């Protein structure tokens, strides 16, 4: 650990400032099947400090001394001693015989070779069928370590430096970068057959936004507002069937509208967006060159649905906010993740809702977000928003912190904070960020420093203390409050959100696990007065405080990150609003309600019978949320009670609570012809058929039955509309047999649409037949039949299935070996599918079951998902405990009630 | 522990020998205080001195003493004194110290006094218990074999240390007591509680420990004198004798008895042979020696409600139980190992005797299905073992009780006909009469056996030997497995080897025989017998009887009577094959099922393409009779347990819809839309299973058949609409397309079931759900003694495991639960051993194999009791699955694929 080789963080001895690179993919395999890229390369680099050797990254390439290296001016050039490749740590070694010289530049040239490998990370291959002709594209993904797979560089965010990108392809082909073209191309010397085409240089930025791609693909355009030319790119047909249209109605509008909300340009001539039919995350920010899953990008107005849509505008407003947020100013390093992805996050719904401003989208980030990562803060096993930065060092380590905390927890702390700044406030605060660190790097510090300068010119908006005291706790520290009061006295008070009395918190908080809390509150449907909870155990307040016929609620539209619970009296009060007149209550607290007592009853802080209790005033709720909250809280419960005999009421208690709802969508939409109008009302109906399928109500499987009966007879004619598919095609391949699946999987390997394809594969899981499943999942870990991009997600689909549980879980076992090469080492899939099998165990068996399925495969390790092995575990202890105790009152509490 | 303590080894010293026994027992049917039943009890040994020793050495289990035994000698003896009692619980005996040695050639009286559980364990003196109206009713009963007579009472409990008992029962006055033997005079009250009475019993005659039993209830009875003057009653509940249940067994009982008794002309000696049923009960039956106890799903019968296969139960379980009263009680094994000379024998002669009671029948011929190919799968392991095994091989309890299994019963009654048949069954019995004859009141050994025969053999001249009696049966006893016999038509060559599963089968039990054996050959060509042929101890030989000319075929061991299989070159295999199409008729019935079960298990060993398996299968469009049939099912019951989680077993359906639709429509239209049973047992029989396959398989037809009768039994429950010998297809398929509606009503029948033939049917068709849910929570109630008795637990658990769905809901359940029932059923004859074999039939992968592997490991350290053997063959059964599957998959896919 003495040598500087062996540590996974580069020394500071060395400093790049700029690179060229060379790059030719051949998209035909050689004789062994293999497809390659050739490369060459040149780093300039300064010595800070004197060394005598050259440490940088480099991962799966070979060498064709393996560097050459050369003075810039003045410098002296020491001999080299040897190279070598340390595998372990992905480092290229230049030894030298004498020392650099400190304040002086150096030359570094390579030449290599690396495969052009469909495991979706560095330079890779993405492929697809036009007609009867098998078509191979290039194309690169390096965040966030991958850029020295396809190149040696000094692969750390913070040490920015120029590109000087070269592409060496097919002359009929085109080459795109995240710059435009320098000048035209020329033939390539040697074979004209191939083309040179160098692209502009680019700004500072980091390696792990480099993109290159070589493709036939074909694109639509339109110069935006500010003068930026928008692309959008995508295979020749997709474009010729108007699929990249809405794409090219959202980019530029938005793209304009943060460069104005920030007060700060996006200084690049363009921005291309591109989808590829092979490609891991959702999409990725390249500065210049944003790529993109097919689904995130390309939209069929007549087969998508409108939850396509939102995906669509909101995975792109994601992209397009990282510009300013990760592009322009980055990270110092990884463990401060949230400063790029908690900010993309939230400023996501300000420039979706910019596009499409009859949706009330912003409103989304209460189920998606603020609920989504709560249940995994709860946990022990979390981790704060900023880690130590000793704590993320290794490759999978970096990769795992692309998680739901950097994401979602991320966007609901700043959510928060723009909330009590107020937006206006916050944006000015943010460009003075934005300005004062362009093309440079910051931390967290950096961004209170800038808020607090906003904070201090400004005489309308007060704060009980500094923006860092508060933000720091929220930051600093893993997890949330629970905030409870007394409102009979007025006594309010907080405390860590743990599930367990067994919970062994080892996680040390300089804090004390105490926050500064911003607290809204309404009584008898009025706002009252704002107040703040001070970093204190319990404090009393009259706002907190009722008559015995008055009611109130706190953290009005869950603008905090933070849950509430209130003595029994007013939980009873709030009950009867509920059935008297629940329009008083807003939409989003109806949800809150519901949200915060299950949860609290998840950590037996309250009787369960409460978080049924407010399940019952559903019967008459026609909005989404309150419906939504319901359904994501009783999610749990099917998860640990659908293979018992809770489940059977369970499942009568919601036919009962869902068939109201049902009814009432199937007049309105005059029988399911017609649409309801907004957003809300759309994705409210699509729960309720959803519900009402899932849990065996009549009506709605006879028109699962009837619809896919309808469709078989008349394949070309699909009679279902987008919105109702993922439902109507799972409910009848669970009612069918191998005819509904056979012809859903035909269905499924012609399909020239992804969103069609994404809801064949989840509603194939449906089958109630065991070697259907089986048979299933062995078509997983075959390319030709489901690409790797999608194989996770397929397992964890049937695992959803309660047949589909064993057969998966033993699969995944099984499968392993493969399962770790392909995906131990990437983001969101691997942590992904391991919380997916596990989710459902709640018994001692289970819990020795997956201790040892850990031992068995220690020595290797568990990579990437690492943390999600240890949440598995935490929270499987938990549901044995949570199971044990509150079987016998649940299912006496549906039987009575159904 | 000091292995040079005769205390500390499980084989009782020779030194000291029983001679009479008095034991009083004294039931309390109320729990105490603690809830515990218990029994309390007297007695007294009485023995010789063979050898000097100065210690006594005698069994005990689970009792307590209240030193702990008594020393007294007989008119001279010596007696020393004693210097301490102990209890050595590993090896289950009670130890008495003594001052100097007992003197040889005289005897001792021992006495003691002792307190046991009346447990619901089925083990020992137990209790059992039922409800009458709304009255639960409590009986105390007893159950000995293999070795818990030490569990009622101190004794030398070693089968061939026989003795005579005097049982004394004291009981409440308003029960019956019933024993062995007849009463000794009235009973009196007792002097300390006249609301308790004593009741003395007649002497045994000289039997073994574990035949001994004793029971006291409410229980009713029919009776009749058999034709012998024997006494036979029938006891039951109340009820059910009052229902008429006991009815059938009274029909059948006394007969068979009274033909056995001439049969093998050996009178049985005793005043009486009772029947009675039991609530709980571990095996089917147990043939205690004048009380012989039953299963009431092995005794009582139902005419309006019990199916044929029920009524085949009953006759051939009393035969099985009537045979041993020569077989096993009037001439006993020397040691457990030698156990097939009880059970072997039982389940051969049992035939016999339920053949003499039902005629028509031609049950016979079961033995085929039933016993020879049931036994051969098991034995073609290299953890098999021999008929007769080392006797150092069977040392501890677990490892006695695990001797009660496949091989001595069911390979036993194989070898035994395969012997009948050579000798013919009239000089068979006239060698077995001078073998009864010569060991009556005493214990034998497989070589007393050959002796007898042997003698009946040179005093005659029609039938012929190619050896000894003993050279030819040595090597089916004393070696493990089968040969295959291998014939080349076009040269008449004919060879043996060992039957083996894999090329990686681990033979280390070495033969003294090499594995060769002397083997009896029938055969026929083009449907007309030949010559009789033996294949001498030889790897290969070569006779013209076994050379055809190409125009004709022919087929070795015509009705199976042997106990081997037979391969052919494929020439006339192809020949058989194209005879099953022209007529099938030519071919005898039992040599049709032959056939299909051979080729299937040289397919599953590799042995020949598993192409010729699947193409033996295809005449069977055309065939109409139960046994060709049943080999189908039972072989493609492999397949089934291998494929039916993985894409084989769409095809699979769809050629097994397609193969018995034609038997089905059959069927449909002889029984008159159901409404008429096939006259014989066989055409019965093959009905049955055309429904069982119909529906398992999918057969819209059959399917629409039984939601249509379960909603119109459902709509009137009173007035069951299904035919007995269709309720376990048309319940389970019901069951299987319904929901909780259909669950739930067939849960409350089965607890509200006053026929344990009707509760069964129910038990075993809740298991066909396909709801995860439903299955688990009935998972739940198996170990619930109040919803599913003790006796039911591990048969219900493995009906589960048989549903698909149901398979990792139980091997999680096993698992899971295993600490408990190890304790409860590890000790332990047939329950734990095939509860492990049922759940674990399906592995076929390596990590099932590692998961199996990974089970063995967590639990070595209790052990796995009378399931060791069990758990050995699961695991080479798993390796070869592995290997099977990998092999064959492809060709068996593309099989069903294109003749579907
Ligand atoms: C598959 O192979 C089988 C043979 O294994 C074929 O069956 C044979 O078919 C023959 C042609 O019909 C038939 O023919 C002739 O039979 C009777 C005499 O039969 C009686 O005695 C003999 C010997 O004892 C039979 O074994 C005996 O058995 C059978 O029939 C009984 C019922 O009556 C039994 O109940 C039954 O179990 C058993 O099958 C039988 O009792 C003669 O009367 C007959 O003469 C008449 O037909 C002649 C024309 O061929 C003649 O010219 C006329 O003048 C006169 O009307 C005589 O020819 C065999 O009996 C029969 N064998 C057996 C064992 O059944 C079967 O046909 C074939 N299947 C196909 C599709 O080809
Ligand atoms: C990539 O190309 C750019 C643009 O030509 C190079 O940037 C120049 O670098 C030189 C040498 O240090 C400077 O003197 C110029 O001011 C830069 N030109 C500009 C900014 O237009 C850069 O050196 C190249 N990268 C390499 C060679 O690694
Ligand atoms: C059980 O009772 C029998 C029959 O009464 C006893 O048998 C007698 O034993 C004596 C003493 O050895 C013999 O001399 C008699 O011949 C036996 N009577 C018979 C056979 O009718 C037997 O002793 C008793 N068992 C005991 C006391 O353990
Ligand atoms: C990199 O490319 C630029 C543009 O072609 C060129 O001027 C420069 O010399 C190259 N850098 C080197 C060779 O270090
Ligand atoms: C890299 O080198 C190794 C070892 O020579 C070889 O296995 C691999 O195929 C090479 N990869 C290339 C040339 O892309
Ligand atoms: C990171 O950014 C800071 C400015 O915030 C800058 O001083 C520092 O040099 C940067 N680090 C690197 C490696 O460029
Ligand atoms: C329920 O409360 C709302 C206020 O949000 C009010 O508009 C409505 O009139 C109330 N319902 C009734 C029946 O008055
Ligand atoms: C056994 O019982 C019989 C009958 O009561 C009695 O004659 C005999 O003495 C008893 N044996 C003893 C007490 O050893
Ligand atoms: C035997 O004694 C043991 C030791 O106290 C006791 O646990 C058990 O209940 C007793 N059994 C009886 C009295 O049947
Ligand atoms: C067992 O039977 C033999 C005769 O076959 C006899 O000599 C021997 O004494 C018997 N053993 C015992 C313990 O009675
Ligand atoms: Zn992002
Ligand atoms: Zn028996």
């Amino acid at each position: 650990q003495s040598k500087p080789w062996n540590r996974y963080r580069l020394p500071t001895t060395l400093l790049p400032d700029s690179y060229n690179v060379t790059l030719r993919p051949y998209l035909t395999p050689n004789a062994d099947g293999l497809y390659i890229f050739k490369g060459k390369s040149i780093v300039r680099f300064i010595c800070q400090e004197p060394t005598d050797v050259i440490i940088i990254h480099s991962k799966k390439l070979n060498y064709t001394h393996m560097v050459v290296l050369r003075g810039v001016g003045d410098s002296q050039v020491p001999e080299i001693d040897r190279t070598e490749l340390v595998e372990l740590t992905e480092y290229l070694v230049v030894h030298l015989k004498g020392s650099l010289q400190p304040g002086h530049m150096y030359e570094m040239e390579s030449e290599f070779q690396g495969e052009l490998a469909d495991d979706l990370a560095g330079f890779y291959r993405s492929e697809y069928m036009e007609g009867n002709v098998k078509k191979v594209l290039a194309t690169t993904q390096m965040q966030s370590t991958d850029a020295r797979k396809s190149f040696p560089c000094f692969d750390e965010p913070a040490m920015k430096a120029t590109f000087n990108i070269t592409l060496i392809h097919p002359n009929n082909l085109t080459a795109l970068s995240n710059m435009p073209p320098k000048g035209s191309s020329t033939p390539l010397a040697e074979d004209p057959n191939w083309s040179v085409t160098e692209f502009e240089t680019t700004p500072v930025m980091s390696t792990y936004l480099l993109a290159y791609i070589v493709s036939e693909f074909q694109s639509v355009n339109e110069t935006a507002q500010n003068g930026v030319l928008i692309r959008i790119w995508a295979r020749p047909n997709a474009i010729a069937e108007g699929h990249g249209m809405y794409a090219l109605n959202v980019t530029g509008p938005i793209l304009n509208f943060f460069a104005n909300h920030y007060n700060t340009s996006y200084p690049l001539p363009k921005s291309d967006q591109i989808a590829l039919p092979d490609f891991n995350a959702g999409a990725m920010e390249n500065w210049g060159l944003v790529t993109y899953r097919e689904n995130a990008l390309l939209f069929d107005p007549q087969s998508s649905s409108i939850s396509n849509k939102e995906r669509v505008v909101t995975v792109i407003a994601h992209e397009l906010a990282h510009q300013w947020f990760g592009n322009l100013v980055t990270l110092a390093w990884w463990n401060d993740l949230w400063l790029n992805e908690g900010f993309a996050s939230y400023v996501e719904y300000l420039g979706a809702d910019h596009a499409e401003p009859t949706w009330n989208l912003k409103d989304l980030i209460v189920p998606g977000d603020v609920y989504r990562v709560m249940a995994v803060d709860a946990l022990a096993s979390s981790h704060p928003l900023t880690t130590p930065a000793e704590e993320v060092n290794t490759p999978a380590q970096i990769s795992e912190m692309f998680d739901s905390i950097s994401y979602s927890k991320g966007a609901s702390v700043i959510r928060m904070l723009s909330n009590f700044l107020t937006e206006d406030l916050f944006k000015e605060g943010l460009a003075s960020y934005l300005h004062a660190f362009a093309y440079q790097n910051t931390t967290y510090l950096d961004l209170w420093e800038h808020l607090q300068k906003a904070v201090d010119a400004q005489t309308s908006i007060r704060l009980p203390d500094t923006v860092r005291a508060i933000m720091d706790r929220w930051t600093l520290q893993m997890g949330f409050p629970v905030i409870t009061v007394d409102t009979k006295t007025g006594n309010i008070s907080q405390k860590h959100f743990l599930l367990d009395s067994e919970s062994n918190v080892t996680r040390s908080s300089a804090f004390d696990y105490l926050w500064i809390v911003p607290i809204s509150s309404i009584k008898n449907g009025v706002m009252q007065d704002h107040y703040w909870l001070r970093d204190v155990s319990q404090a009393q307040n009259d706002l907190f405080k009722t008559a015995s016929d008055d009611w109130v609620l706190l953290n009005v539209n869950v603008t905090g990150y933070f849950q509430v619970n209130y003595d029994e009296d007013n939980w009873r009060m709030i009950q009867h609003q509920l059935q008297t007149n629940l329009s008083v209550i807003p939409v989003i607290n109806r949800a809150q309600v519901i949200y915060d007592s299950f949860n609290l009853a998840t950590a037996h802080m309250v009787p369960v019978t409460l978080a049924l209790d407010n399940t019952l005033f559903l019967n008459g709720e026609k909005e989404y949320m309150p419906w939504q909250a319901a359904l994501s809280s009783l999610s749990y419960f099917s998860l640990m009670f659908d293979r018992s005999e809770v489940y059977g009421p369970m499942k009568k208690y919601l036919r009962k609570q869902v068939e109201p709802l049902f009814q009432h969508f199937e007049t309105l939409t005059k029988n399911w012809t017609e649409r309801p109008e907004n957003l809300m009302d759309q994705y409210s109906e699509i729960n309720a058929i959803s519900t009402a399928c899932s849990n065996g109500l009549p009506q709605c499987e006879n028109l699962a039955k009837t619809l896919f009966d309808q469709w078989m007879s008349d394949p070309e004619n699909n009679p279902i509309h987008p919105n109702l598919r993922s439902t109507i095609y799972c409910n009848a391949i669970a009612q069918g047999g191998q005819d509904q699946w056979d012809f859903a999987w035909g269905q499924l390997q012609q399909a020239q649409l992804v969103n069609e394809a994404d809801k064949l594969r989840s509603a194939l899981a449906c089958s109630n037949e065991v070697w259907l499943l089986n048979r299933y999942l062995g078509y997983t870990l075959n390319p030709d039949l489901i690409r790797k991009q999608d194989a996770t997600s397929t397992i964890n689909s049937i695992a959803s299935n309660v047949i589909g549980q064993p057969l998966a879980w033993d699969f995944v076992q099984s499968n392993w070996k493969k399962l770790f090469q392909d995906y131990g080492g990437g983001s969101f899939s691997f942590s992904n599918l391991i919380q997916g099998v596990t989710r459902r165990f709640s018994s001692e068996f289970e819990l020795q079951q997956l201790e040892q399925f850990k031992k068995n495969n220690m020595d290797v390790g568990f990579g990437s998902g690492t943390r999600a092995l240890e949440q598995a575990l935490e929270k499987t202890k938990a549901n044995i405990k949570w199971v044990k105790e509150n079987k016998e009152v649940v299912l006496n509490w549906f039987i009575e009630h159904s």
